[PDB]
Formats: C-alpha cells, structure tokens, sequence
C-alpha cells in the first residue's frame, strides 16, 4: 500500500486570467479548488515496468500500462493555485511566499506575453522560485502549428534570463491531454528541497477558520484553526505558540498590536492527522483559541512561532531596493518611476501585505513607516513592492528587509 504522508512539497500555479490554472490543478489531482486562493494534493508514483511518461500515475494502480503490480510511490505533492486577475497581484505574491517550485499556465489560444503572464514571471524571479515548468495550456482549441509559433515566442521570451532553458509543455487541462508529460517534468524539473529542520520553526498563515456549524453549543465549540505552510522547521501537537503581530487592540480608538499565545491541539493535512507538521504542503493547525479570533481569515498574514521565539515585530522597517525598468503588469508600456518620500507603497512580505508611508529615499534604500505592524523573522527578507497606478496596485520592485 502507499503510505498516508503530508505533502512534501509546494508546487504554485501562476499565470493570466482564464489561462486555464485551476483547471490545470483539476486535470492533476481530481480536485477542484473553489478558493481565491486554492489548494490540492496528490500522491505521485511510478510504475517501474512501464515506459514513461504514461508510467507516472496519481493514484495506486499500474493497469493502464498493463501491469497488476502497484507502483512506486515516490512523494506526495500540493498546489498552491493563485488567481490571475491583475486586481489579485497581492494573493498571487502571498502566494508565493509559501511555493518550492511553480508553474506557468500560458493559454495557447491568446496571444503571449499577457501582462499577468509577465507580473507573476518576474514577481517568481524576484521571490526566488526558479524550479518553474512552463505549461502551455489549451493546446486542444488550436494546431500543432500555432501552438509551436507561440513555443517560439516563448523561448524568445526567456532567453536570456534565469528561464532561459525552463521547459515547455503542451497539455489539454480541461479535456486531459498530456498530463502524464506534465507530472514526468514534476518529478524532473520540481524536486523536493532540502528542509533543515534544526532551524526555529516558521509558518506563514494564509487561512483561519471557525470550523463549528450552526447550532453547535459552547460547550462543544471547536478551538480556532489556523492555516499556512511551514517554511521553516516542523511544529508538533501540544506545542506552545504564538501568532505574530497578533491581535490588534482598540484603546480609547489607538491601536496596537499584541501577540497571540495558544498551543497546538491539533495537526492536519487536508483529511489526514499528523503528530507534527513539516514544510511543504498547507498544515491546518487547531487551537485553543476562541473561534471568534480566527473567523474568516482574520489571521491572514500572520506568522506562527513556538511562544519563547523572538521575533522583531516591526511598525517601520528599511528596505535594500531594487526597482524594475517598466511596469510589467501595466495593459500599456509604463516605465517605473523613482521612489518619492511621501509615498504610500505597498509591502509583500511572507504572506502579509501592508501599506506604508515612505520616510526616507537613498539610492539602495527607503525608510517606511507601515500602517500595520509586520513580524520579521529572519535577517534576510525579501519584500516584493508595489505602488497604485492608475487605481490598480502594480509590482514595481523589490527589497531585503534589513534587521
Ligand atoms: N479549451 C480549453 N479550455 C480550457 C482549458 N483549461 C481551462 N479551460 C477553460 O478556461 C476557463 C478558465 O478556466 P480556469 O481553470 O478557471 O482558469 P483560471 O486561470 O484558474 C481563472 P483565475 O485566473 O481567475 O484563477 C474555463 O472555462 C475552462 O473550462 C483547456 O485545456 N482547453
Ligand atoms: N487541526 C484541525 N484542523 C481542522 C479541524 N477541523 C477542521 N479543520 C480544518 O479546518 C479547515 C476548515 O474546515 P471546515 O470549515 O470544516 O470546512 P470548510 O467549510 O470547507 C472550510 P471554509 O470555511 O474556508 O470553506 C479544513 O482545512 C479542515 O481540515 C480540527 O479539529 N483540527
Ligand atoms: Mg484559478
Ligand atoms: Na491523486
Ligand atoms: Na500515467
Ligand atoms: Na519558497
Ligand atoms: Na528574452
Ligand atoms: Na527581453
Ligand atoms: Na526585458
Ligand atoms: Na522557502
Ligand atoms: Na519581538
Ligand atoms: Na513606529
């Protein structure tokens, strides 16, 4: 039999509106995500005796390539489905902050490179997610010719970047053509990374849920639960924690922020429970905490640390930048001007997003005084910056975070 594991890996989807993503993920898992945000797993595995890439299956069985022998489970994997509206850059970017390796939906029925295309590419570079397939997606509404024209074009794209010799695969989400090709390059080009588990441990909350239905009582109303992924670390069951910056608190209408001390009820990966909790995949950490606290993604954005951890939780920060040439979200060419003091910005870091106020330009660096605290737990954070143009906030640059 295949063992029951948490997923050992985080594989993003990114790309232009409609280009197909979530069915993509679908077309993989048999699971459809209904989420901005979505979410799916998969067990991969191999049968030995058959010829690849049909070899690669997603399920226990080896009878499509004629064989009543199981096949070789090799690792569970999850998608991180991001959405591609240019409206919901900032969910693609908290996004990325829990991705090992990604792909790049490129519909081959519209002209390439969209503007998403483009944002969520660079926003990978720049976030450090290289280990990236290109999947050319709806091959099965044009020619062989056409969706080659477009392969040209895409490596034209790339060359000369980081992606220079990414792969491209051609596949049929919604019908499920090539799929097999596609999990064969998973296994290839998106490996499992070293996870050193001796570091402090680090999750990142994208979710939190009150998971009590409708007429349940007090005194059977369920802990709060917080999802994210682990980036680094592991936590275990009975562990006490804490959630970063935390509460935000109303004193005489001055706000602050407080941290948020519970410990770990309980642990799950999807509808799996675990005893502890590893990167890769999204973990489901159950609480004591009043469900109050967690209703409707009220944690988003937030970090779990254990509860001695120390961890600057900073309301103004300084940035090393960089900025990008051109706008490369923007529907028309828009070069990207300097940054002015004054300015409000738009802050990615981890999974949270905050405004700020610019308080001081340098040449590599800015000063910024943040709406809302950020927790920063490491010495080098990189931050994705995005400024409103237009009415529509766009990716306009990056930075480390200094401590
Ligand atoms: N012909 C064809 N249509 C496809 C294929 N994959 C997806 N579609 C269609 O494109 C549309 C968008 O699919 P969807 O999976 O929601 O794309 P998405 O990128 O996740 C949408 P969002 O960017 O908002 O997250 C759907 O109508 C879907 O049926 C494909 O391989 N071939
Ligand atoms: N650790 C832990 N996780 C739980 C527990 N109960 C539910 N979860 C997790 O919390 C999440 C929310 O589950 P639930 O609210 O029951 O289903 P749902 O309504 O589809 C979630 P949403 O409200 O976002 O649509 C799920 O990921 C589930 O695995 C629990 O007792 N312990
Ligand atoms: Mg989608
Ligand atoms: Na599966
Ligand atoms: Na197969
Ligand atoms: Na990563
Ligand atoms: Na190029
Ligand atoms: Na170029
Ligand atoms: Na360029
Ligand atoms: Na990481
Ligand atoms: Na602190
Ligand atoms: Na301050």
């Amino acid at each position: 039999a295949w063992p029951k594991v948490q997923p050992e890996v985080n594989i993003g989807v990114v790309g232009h509106v409609d280009h197909g993503k979530t069915t993509l993920v679908q077309a993989i898992t048999g699971i459809w995500t209904s989420k901005k945000l979505g979410y799916a797993e998969t067990n991969i595995g191999v049968c030995e005796s058959c010829k690849k890439p049909e070899a690669y299956v997603t399920e226990p069985s080896c009878k499509s390539c004629g064989s009543d022998d199981e096949p070789k489970f090799l690792r569970r994997i999850s998608f991180i489905d991001a959405p591609g509206h240019e409206v919901l850059m900032a969910t693609m970017l908290s996004g990325a902050a829990l991705m090992d390796g990604a792909i790049l939906v490129v519909a081959a029925n519209e002209p390439f490179p969209q503007p998403q295309t483009r944002e969520h590419f660079v926003a990978l570079g720049i976030i450090g997610v290289k280990n990236l397939i290109i999947v050319q997606n709806k091959v099965d509404v044009v020619s062989k010719e056409e969706a080659l024209s477009q392969y040209r074009q895409i490596k034209q794209f790339t060359k000369g970047t980081w992606a220079e010799n990414v792969p491209i695969i051609p596949v049929s989400a919604l019908h499920k053509i090539n799929i097999d090709s596609l999990i064969e390059g998973i296994e290839e080009y998106i490996k499992t990374p070293y996870r050193d588990l001796s570091q402090k441990p680090v999750m990142l909350v994208i979710r939190s849920f009150d998971v009590n239905k409708p007429g349940t009582q007090f005194n059977e109303l369920k802990g709060g639960v917080i999802g994210g992924s682990i980036i680094q670390g592991l936590f275990k069951v009975d562990q006490e924690i804490k959630v970063l910056p935390g509460l935000r608190v109303e004193k005489q209408g001055k706000v602050s922020y407080e941290p948020i001390f519970t410990k770990i009820s309980s642990i799950r990966f999807g509808d799996e429970e675990f005893k502890e909790a590893k990167p890769g995949g999204l973990v489901a950490i159950g609480t004591y905490l009043d469900p109050s606290l967690t209703k409707a993604d009220n944690l988003l954005g937030s970090i779990i640390t254990l509860a001695d951890a120390e961890v600057p939780v900073l309301w103004n920060i300084r940035i090393k930048y960089n900025l990008l040439e051109r706008v490369v979200g923007a529907k028309e060419m828009l070069k990207v001007d300097p940054i002015r003091a004054k300015e409000t910005l738009m802050l990615s870091v981890g999974s949270s997003t905050t405004l700020g106020i610019v308080t001081s330009v340098k040449k590599d660096e800015i000063e910024v005084e943040l709406r809302r605290p950020v927790a920063v737990w490491s010495n080098n954070i990189r931050t994705v910056i995005s400024r409103q143009i237009a009415g529509r906030w766009r990716m306009i640059g990056w930075g480390l975070v200094e401590i």
